C-alpha cells in the first residue's frame, strides 16, 4: 500500500502525523535550563513515536526494527523539528513559543553554545533555502528510515523501497513547484547534504547529554505498543 | 577554475587527483597487541594524511578558498576521507578491510583493540553497501569530494558568504557531475534521482561513522591540529 502512493498522498500523511508545538514552563545557569531543555524533549519524544507509527512504511517494520530506528534517529528529529521553528527568528533558537534563547544564552550550559551554533547554522541553511513545510516532513521521515537502517535483508529493501518513494516525493514537490531538471536533482542533493550535518549535530548532541549525565532499548519498546 | 568544467572534465581532474595506496610498515612484529596495531594503523593514516593534503588542492575549487577555510574544511572532513578510502579499497574483500594491500584485517583483529571492533563493523557494512550498489570509482571520487567540501561548509561578513555560495556552486557542479555519470550509464531520469538520494543518505552514516571513530580515538589518548595542516598545506 505505502509503496503505491503517489508524491501527493506521502505528503498528505506526513502533512498530517506532524505533532503539535509544545509548551515550556520558563535567570538560568545549568540545572534549570537543562531541566526545561529535557522536560520539553520528553514530552516531543511522547508525540514522535506516534509520528513514526504514521511514516508509510514504518509500521510494516518489525517492533525491534521500529525500535532500533527510534533509538538511533531520536535527537537528529528533535533537531530538526527545532531548526525547522527557527527559521524565521534569524539569531534564536524557537524550543517553544514560551522559549526562544539567543546564541548567547547557551553560555548558561558548558558544552551548551557549541550546539546551540550548529542549530542555529542549520536554521539559515533552511532560510536561505526557501524550505518548504512538504520537504521538511520528507526529510524528517528521510531521517527516521536512514539514521540505523545500516544495522532482515527484507526489512533493508522495504526501508530502500520507501526511502526511493520519498526520493520521488521530494523531485515531485520540486517540479510542481516549476524547478528544472538540472534545479531538480541539485536541490535534492543539498537537502540530504543537510542531513550529513544534522547526523554531526546529533553526535555532538549525545556526547555533550553524557557530559551532563538517553533512553534505552525497553524505553520505546514498551511506547510503541 | 572549477565552473568552467564539463561533467567529463571535473571527473577526469577528480580521478587524476586520486592518492596512491600505501603499504604499512613491513614485517611488525605478528602478532598485534593494541598498542603496536594502534602504532601501525596511526602510523598509516598519518602517511595518508599528507597525500590527502595534496589531493585536497587539486579538487576543483578547493585552491579558491583561503588558508583558514582550507584547513576548516580539512580539519572537519579528514577522518570521513581515511575512512571512505577505507570502504572503497575494502569492497572486493567481503567481510575484510584492506587498510593496505600487505594490511588485511578481518571483524575477528578489530577485537584485539577495545572499543575499535564496533567501528570496525560499521566500516564493513558500508563496504558491503557500495557493493550490493556496485558503486563506480567516476562516482567515489565525487563522494570524495563532496565529504570535503560539504562537512565543514555549515559551521563557517561579505567575504565567507562568497566562500560559503562558492563551496555550495562546486558542490552543484558534483552533483551535475553524478547525474552525468548515471545518465551516461543508461538510468532512467528516475533511477538517476534514486541513486543520487542513496549515494548522498550513506554520506551521512559516514558522518556517524567519522564521530565515533574520534571519540574512540580520544577515549584510548594524537589527532591533526590546525597548525599542522596549515604547515602541510604550504
Ligand atoms: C539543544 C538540543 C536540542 C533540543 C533540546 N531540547 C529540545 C526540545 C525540543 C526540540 C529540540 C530540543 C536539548 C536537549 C535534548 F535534546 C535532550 C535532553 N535530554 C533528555 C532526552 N531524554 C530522554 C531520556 C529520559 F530518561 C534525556 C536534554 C536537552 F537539553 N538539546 C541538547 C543536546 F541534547 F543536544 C545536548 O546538548
Ligand atoms: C579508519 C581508520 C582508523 C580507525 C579505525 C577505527 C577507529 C578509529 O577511530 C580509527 C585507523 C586510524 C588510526 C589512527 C588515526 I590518527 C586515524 C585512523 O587507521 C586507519 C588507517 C588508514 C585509513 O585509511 C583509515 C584508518
Amino acid at each position: 500500500l505505502a509503496l503505491s502512493l503517489t508524491a501527493d498522498q506521502m505528503v498528505s500523511a506526513l502533512l498530517d502525523a506532524e505533532p503539535p508545538i509544545l509548551y515550556s514552563e520558563y535567570p538560568f545557569s545549568e540545572a534549570s535550563m537543562m531541566g526545561l531543555l529535557t522536560n520539553l524533549a520528553d514530552r516531543e519524544l511522547v508525540h514522535m513515536i506516534n509520528w513514526a507509527k504514521r511514516v508509510p512504511g514504518f509500521v510494516d517494520l518489525t517492533s525491534h526494527d521500529q525500535v532500533h530506528l527510534l533509538e538511533c534517529a531520536w535527537l537528529e528529529i528533535l533537531m530538526i523539528g527545532l531548526v525547522w521553528r527557527s527559521m524565521e527568528h534569524p539569531g534564536k533558537l524557537l524550543f517553544a513559543p514560551n522559549l526562544l534563547l539567543d546564541r548567547n544564552q547557551g553560555k548558561c550550559v558548558e558544552g551548551m553554545v557549541e550546539i546551540f551554533d550548529m542549530l542555529l547554522a542549520t536554521s539559515s541553511r533552511f532560510r536561505m533555502m526557501n524550505l518548504q513545510g512538504e520537504e521538511f516532513v520528507c526529510l524528517k521521515s528521510i531521517i527516521l528510515l536512514n539514521s540505523g537502517v545500516y544495522t532482515s535483508l527484507e526489512e533493508k529493501d522495504h526501508i530502500h523501497r520507501v526511502l526511493d518513494k520519498i526520493t520521488d516525493t521530494l523531485i515531485h514537490l520540486m517540479a510542481k513547484a516549476g524547478l528544472t531538471l538540472q534545479q531538480q536533482h541539485q536541490r535534492l542533493a543539498q537537502l540530504l547534504l543537510i542531513l550529513s550535518h544534522i547526523r554531526h549535530m546529533s553526535n555532538k548532541g549525545m556526547e555533550h547529554l553524557y557530559s551532563m549525565k538517553v533512553p534505552s532499548y525497553d524505553l520505546l519498546l514498551e511506547m510503541l505498543d
